RNA sequence: UGGGGUUAGCGCAAGCGAAGCUCUUGAUCGAAGCCCCGGUAAACGGCGGCCGUAACUAUAACGGUCCUAAGGUAGCGAAAU
């Protein structure tokens, strides 16, 4: 949650369209859809007055006020079975349903993230180690290299 | 209102031109209707895309977008591609 005011002035060129597009070149950050859903909950104010249409056509001369919240991967615990842990190298047994690498859906809970909590300055090296995918359908062997001089060695080896 | 035709007359003429009549452009009056606003879907009708995730768990429901008003509720799935 960042409960930040949002007022901006609408212009002369957004004549005869909706309340959703209105504000989304004013607003580049924010989409349409985004922008849709915090109308319908009674948070946006225009001309001083709360509307619930969204499908209402504004032209301008007009201000609105977005008085409402706004808002790099938090790590999880995770079990992992170690296979051979050192100074250099990672050698990991991936369990069921698990995927190596996050994504837009899965923000911790991870193989990436399982690894930063379990050593916690592993986001230095890039991909923190990873170097090649693997199904999260799929169990199996991951190798993971602790240094970064290891992990330029092993991708010129899959080259 | 404007213009044209005709002519009592004014002009030794070219022409102009009173009144009346006529032809034509058409200012003001001019509502409905058309749009416009809010409802009306047991009215006619519509309930789709583009990127990426598992879920194929006991029940098939979750994110990020288009220029759309809106994306399928339960019910039942091998269905009409």
């Amino acid at each position: 949650a960042q409960r930040v005011q949002l007022t901006a002035t609408v212009s002369e060129n957004q004549l005869g369209q909706r309340l959703d597009q209105a504000l989304a070149e004013m607003f580049p950050d924010y989409s349409r859809s985004r922008i849709k859903e915090w109308i319908l909950d009674q948070r946006v104010l225009v001309n001083g007055k709360v509307c619930d249409k969204p499908k209402e056509k504004v032209l301008g001369g007009e201000q609105v006020a977005i008085n409402a919240e706004i808002e790099r991967f938090e790590p999880q615990d995770i079990p992992l079975d170690i296979v051979y842990e050192d100074e250099d190298i990672i050698i990991i047994n991936k369990p069921r349903d698990l995927v190596v690498h996050p994504g837009a859906g899965n923000p911790d809970g991870t193989v990436l993230n399982a690894l930063l909590h379990y050593y916690p300055p592993i986001a230095d090296v890039p991909r923190a180690g990873i170097v090649h995918r693997l199904d999260k359908d799929t169990t199996g062997l991951m190798v993971v290299a602790k240094t970064v001089p290891a992990q330029t060695r092993l991708v010129e080896s899959l080259q």
